[PDB]
């Protein structure tokens, strides 16, 4: 692999270029306040791609965006053939936002991939990004949502809500966002999947049991049907 390093916001270029990272970032950090016409719940980008410094996507084992680009294409399984990093974007618009994917020309889809292309500067084509993804995190038995409802009203509830569903800030955007319900991600997103959550929550933050058991109970409950 090649080392997770984070370019220097001073050191963007003026011009066009630069101009759209900057949109690039805003649309990944504030997505339903800046696309609604395709974003169907309370999620931005950023709630599973973390970034410091008000970066987005930045974050070892939180599927960073430094270094994606030079990954796609790729093939995909769900569409049976290669995809591009513009699909792969369209993809979780669909699942992880509940919306409807910009069309592959869109200038706020060109101006997110000026975003990732600009984190990924100096990274070889090709090459892997050391924590890159969400690790999975996978037990040998089966999820005890018993213990994890326990669990989560320890350690998750005084941000995600007894009922999961979040805290707004005063702006109106998800200060911590919601977990289930109809403003959370739908049954398409990968974090819909026990091992992809349990590995997020245990990377994001518990022992692996306890991450094991808390995905699965938060996975116990509706939301909306891809
Ligand atoms: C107790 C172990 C939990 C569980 C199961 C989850 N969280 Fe959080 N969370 C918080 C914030 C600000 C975010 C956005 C990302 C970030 O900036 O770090 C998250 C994100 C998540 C996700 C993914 C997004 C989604 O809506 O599904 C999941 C699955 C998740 N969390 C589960 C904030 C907090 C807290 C405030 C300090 C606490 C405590 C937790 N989270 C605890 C948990
Ligand atoms: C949690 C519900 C998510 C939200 C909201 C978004 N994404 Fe996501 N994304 C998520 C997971 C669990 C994964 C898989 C990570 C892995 O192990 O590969 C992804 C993956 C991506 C990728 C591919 C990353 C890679 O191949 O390394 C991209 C380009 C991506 N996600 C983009 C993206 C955008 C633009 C979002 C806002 C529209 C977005 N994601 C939201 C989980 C979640």
């Amino acid at each position: 692999t090649v080392a997770l390093t984070v370019p220097a916001a001073a050191l963007l270029p003026d011009g066009a270029l630069g101009e759209s990272i900057v949109r690039g970032r805003r649309y990944l950090s504030d997505t339903p306040a800046q696309l609604p016409d395709f974003v169907g719940n309370g999620l931005a980008c950023r709630h599973c791609h973390p970034g410091r410094d008000g970066e987005v996507g930045t974050e070892a084992n939180a599927a960073p965006f430094v270094g994606v680009v030079g990954r796609f294409p790729q093939y995909s399984a769900r569409h049976g053939r290669l995809i591009t990093l513009e699909q792969r974007i369209g993809d979780c618009f669909e699942r992880s936002l509940n919306g409807r994917a910009l069309a592959l020309d869109h200038p706020a889809l060109i101006d997110m991939l000026a975003y990732m292309s600009w984190l990924s500067q100096g990274v070889p084509v090709g090459a892997v990004v050391a924590g890159h993804g969400i690790p999975t995190l996978t037990l040998e038995r089966e999820p005890d949502g018993v213990h994890g409802e326990a669990l989560y009203q320890a350690r998750c509830l005084a941000c995600h809500g007894a009922d999961g569903s979040g805290t707004l800030d005063a702006d109106g955007r998800y200060l911590f966002p919601p977990l289930w319900g109809p403003r959370s991600f739908n049954t398409g997103a990968g974090m819909n999947r026990q091992a992809t959550a349990a590995g997020f929550i245990k990377h994001k933050m518990l022992s692996d049991e306890e991450a094991w058991d808390v995905a699965g109970f938060v996975l116990t409950h509706p939301r909306p049907l891809f």
